[PDB]
C-alpha cells in the first residue's frame, strides 16, 4: 500500500494552464525557504524549476508514465522525459 510522499519520489505534476509534468518530490536544504504547510517542493525536470504543490497535483509516476510520459511542444519538456528516465536523482543546479 501506498506511503505519504516523500523527497525523491518522482511524478507527474500538475499545474494550471500546462500538461502534467516530469517531476520529483525535492528535499529542502539546510537554510532554505520551506514550502508552506500541506506542500512539497516540486522540481520540475526540463525546466529546472521549483513550486510548491498538494498531492492532488501529485500523479506517481509508474503508475502514469503510460499515459503523460508522451513527447509535447512545451519548452523543456522532452528534456523533462529524458531527465526522469535516466537521471532523475541528479543534481540539476
Amino acid at each position: 500500500m501506498p506511503h505519504a510522499f516523500k523527497p525523491g519520489d518522482l511524478v507527474f505534476a500538475k499545474m494550471k494552464g500546462y500538461p502534467h509534468w516530469p517531476a520529483r518530490i525535492d528535499d529542502i536544504a539546510d537554510g532554505a525557504v520551506k514550502p508552506p504547510p500541506n506542500k512539497y517542493p516540486i522540481f520540475f525536470f526540463g525546466t529546472h524549476e521549483t513550486a510548491f504543490l498538494g498531492p492532488k497535483d501529485l500523479f506517481p509516476y509508474d503508475k502514469s508514465k503510460d499515459k503523460y510520459g508522451k513527447p509535447n511542444k512545451r519548452k523543456g519538456f522532452n528534456e523533462g522525459l529524458w531527465e526522469i528516465q535516466n537521471n532523475p536523482h541528479a543534481s540539476y543546479s
